């Protein structure tokens, strides 16, 4: 029945959803579509941050970096700030994260390095995790995508798990804490006394996605991962932010 609820959503909003909520103690797994591809958009700045952390000693955020005006990618609404004073790696992570900074996030591919611009280093981070699905490269096609279950499979491990040491996982965890950009989506559909951190994704064809991790009131946490498109719509079909709330909505409902 749960099922036909996103069947509805995906009705309503003319759209693709993928819904994954790992299994725990306290709960079944919440799975729709969870192992059909979508595009990552920004939703890769939150592994890549890990990437980043694991492969440095913590002394590397420190790192200042320089950059020109070539080196602009998208709105990056923190480092079209910094052209002229550079910006430290953890200052590239924060933005990275809080505010999908596409400049922060194609300078940190550069400081893990490797072929296609570090997205080659990026992608063996992800296998390292145990994610095989999941490819960034330098509609339909299979470059940059996840799955709802990758990608919510690799968050509960870098956030709840031990891929990252504890000073670390503190960092990302923090940093997602903070985003700006995710008000309208997954913590939308929890409740007020849940507490959600969270890194979004958007793009064209309707590209909508939110990766989270919410804790109940009691401070139990679950890692919940909803993505979704409209690519028949063609480039120019809407993002439907509400369609995630609605999801998370679902998804809440359950976990209660």
């Amino acid at each position: 029945d749960l099922a036909d609820r996103f069947a509805e959503l995906e009705r309503r909003y003319d759209a693709r959803l993928g819904v994954y909520v790992p299994a725990t103690g306290t709960t079944a797994a919440i799975e729709y579509r969870a192992d059909e591809r979508f595009a990552f958009c920004s939703t890769f700045k939150a592994p890549l941050v890990a990437a980043v952390l694991h492969q440095n000693p913590l002394t590397h955020l420190d790192k200042l970096i320089t950059y020109t005006s070539d080196d602009i990618r998208g709105i990056s609404p923190v480092a079209q700030q910094h052209v002229q004073t550079g910006m430290t790696i953890g200052q590239l992570c924060d933005a990275a994260i809080r505010y999908s900074d596409g400049t922060a996030a194609n300078l940190l591919l550069a400081d893990l390095g490797g072929p296609g611009g570090g997205t080659a280093a990026f992608t063996g981070y992800l296998r390292s995790l145990g994610d095989t699905v999941s490819r960034l490269d330098a509609p339909g096609d299979e470059r940059d995508t996840t799955t709802p279950r990758a990608i919510a499979l690799v968050l509960q491990q870098l956030v709840l798990g031990n891929a990252l040491p504890p000073d670390k996982r503190a960092l990302l965890t923090d940093w997602m804490a903070r985003n700006t950009t995710g008000a309208k989506r997954i913590r939308a559909g929890f409740p007020a006394d849940w507490k959600v951190i969270d890194k979004t994704g958007t793009g064209g064809y309707g590209r909508a996605n939110d990766i989270a991790v919410v804790w109940s009131p009691t401070g139990v946490p679950y890692v919940v991962a909803v993505m979704s498109d409209r690519a028949g719509g063609g480039y120019d079909a809407e993002p439907r932010e509400a369609l995630l709330a609605e999801a998370a909505t679902c998804v809440a409902g359950v976990l209660a």
